[PDB]
């Protein structure tokens, strides 16, 4: 399976940080932004990933990220002209998805918690349909929002509704079989002006074929749309890490214990890091037993 992370976007909102770097390459706590979306694909299993942004930033981003054989993966880049709408990843990306199944993560959502390697392992193990995945938030209304019955049956689904019609939000964490690049290029703009990822769900709705997953309250899903949420996000991943041994979103430590990459070739990492406490941490690791 494959992976798209839609890693552009205006971020109006967070100027004037992004009037010069890409909302995507701003700080979650010690690491860039586009590591933590880029770290559940991992996860996930998947290792052939196309990450679009804008003209001005993608090659920012390949300089961050490189062509990912130092994780053991598949790094490639396209470039999204204008930010126009979520479901133009699969029309960007329809060369690179050919024939196969796709998951795509939003670049500015952080997903934490306990069992969710488990629950990714499982969408990308699905074969048919399309998996959304639901949170319960205080403010429905920004959202799309998925309403479902006593068996998580999906009854409907709409992108920032007036009156919405349950407390969960679907995140932006998507898998789909290959039906999604055609469905992608018969939807036509909202009233937003953009193609929706909604409407992309709505498609696979019609045939019964929208799968929900529930990610409980106990489950963090945070994003970094405001000056306000981007700081919540830093500080919550900063409480995480200082009392653990372990790191969130650590994409070293993720190739190796994945099997993507080596002992050895995870101490070869190390070693231009060993100058911080980023590179002890992966040396610590690769002399772990
Ligand atoms: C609407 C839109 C969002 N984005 C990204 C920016 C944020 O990470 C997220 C916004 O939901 O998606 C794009 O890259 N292109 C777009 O067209
Ligand atoms: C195993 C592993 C999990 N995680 C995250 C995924 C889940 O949100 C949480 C529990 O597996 O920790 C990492 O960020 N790095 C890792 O190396
Ligand atoms: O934040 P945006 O771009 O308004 O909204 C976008 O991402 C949200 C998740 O972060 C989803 O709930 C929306 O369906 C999607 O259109």
């Amino acid at each position: 399976m494959k992976g798209i992370i839609l890693s552009g976007g205006s971020g109006t909102r967070l100027y004037p940080l992004t009037k010069v770097v890409s909302k995507q390459l701003l700080p979650v706590y010690d690491k860039p932004m586009v590591y933590y979306p880029l770290s559940v694909l991992m996860l996930a299993g998947i290792k052939d990933i196309l990450i679009i942004s804008t003209p001005e930033d993608t090659p920012r981003f390949e300089q961050l990220l490189g062509g990912g054989s130092e994780l053991g993966i598949s790094l490639s880049y396209a470039v999204q002209s204008s930010p126009d709408g979520l479901a133009q990843a699969f029309i960007i990306g329809e060369e690179f998805i050919g024939d196969d199944n796709v998951a795509l993560v939003l670049g500015d959502n952080i997903f934490y918690g306990h069992g969710f390697t488990e629950l990714l392992q499982r969408a990308a193990n699905r074969k048919s349909g399309a998996t959304i995945f639901g949170y319960n938030v205080k403010d429905p209304q920004r959202f799309g929002v998925v309403e479902f019955d006593e068996k998580g049956k999906v009854i409907s689904i709409e992108e920032k509704p007036e009156e919405p019609k349950s407390s969960y939000a679907v995140t932006g964490l998507y898998f789909y079989d290959n039906r999604v690049v055609d469905i992608a290029k018969n939807i036509t703009p909202s009233a937003r002006g953009e193609l929706e990822i909604t409407d992309v769900n709505k498609a696979y709705l019609e045939l019964g074929e929208l799968h929900v997953e529930l990610l409980g309250r106990g489950f963090a899903w945070l994003d970094t749309g405001t000056h306000e949420s981007l700081l919540q996000a830093s500080q919550f991943i900063e409480t995480i890490e200082k009392r653990q041994s372990l790191k969130v979103a650590c994409l070293e430590e993720i190739a190796y214990r994945m099997g993507y990459i080596s002992r050895e070739q995870l101490i070869k990492l190390a070693e231009p890091l060993m100058k911080n406490e980023y590179g002890q941490y992966l040396m610590n690791l690769a002399h772990r037993s």
